[PDB]
């Protein structure tokens, strides 16, 4: 479920930078009260995505690492994509959040080629960054 | 509302090709039973988007033409965009439906430049259509 996914994403990201994931970290990295976080976080534990250990933060399982890595990849790519085409830095997150669960892997794949296409030649970020006239 | 919007889109499109918009046309161009269509179609009439005249199809107002033209433009563009980057023809509609209500006008605008960028040189649809290796 998209609810569960946002959390897996946020947990994986917190892990990748920090090592662990506190509860408060989730609470404010989603903007939802820690009251709700607690309910979901023990739910996701019961479903074998994570393991909630108080004082000790939050650890993904093999099943959490599988999904987290996936979710974060497309998220980062869609974010990378919007940056390339030239969208405001401050509008990227909100837009990617709202489209990431509504795109087929084929489209995710094609966008990948599109990002690869501009990255392969930074002397082509040029032409794009001139049509804004 | 996104519900109302899908209908405005579908009505505008039917008008643009046909002249009018029958009820059955809506019923099967959304896949939702004509029972629901009827309820919504008289609702949208009450809200001054259209005018429902039996036997005589469905006519947008100035307020319907304003929104319809807008909705269809981004829809067509997002559809155009997915085609350019190389997505399966059969996956385009479903994907555009699910992302069109979740993208900012800034992103819609930037994608516009992106489409303009490839259209301006069909000798650049080339490189893209070779990274699929």
């Amino acid at each position: 479920t998209p609810s569960m996914e946002d959390y897996i994403e946020q947990i994986y990201m917190l892990i990748e930078e920090k090592g662990y994931a506190r509860v408060s970290d989730i609470a404010e990295a989603l903007a939802v009260h820690p009251s709700s976080v607690t309910k979901m976080v023990q739910k996701l534990d019961k479903d074998e995505y994570l393991i909630y250990e108080k004082y000790r933060g939050l650890v993904l399982t093999s099943k959490g690492k599988k999904i987290g890595k996936r979710l974060v990849y497309r998220h980062e790519l869609l974010e990378q994509f919007l940056r390339i085409i030239g969208v405001d830095e401050e509008k990227i997150y909100n837009d990617v959040e709202g489209i990431e669960h509504h795109l087929s892997w084929n489209s995710i794949d094609r966008i990948g080629d599109l990002v690869q296409y501009f990255e392969e030649d930074d002397a082509r970020k040029k032409d794009l960054k001139s049509i804004q006239k």
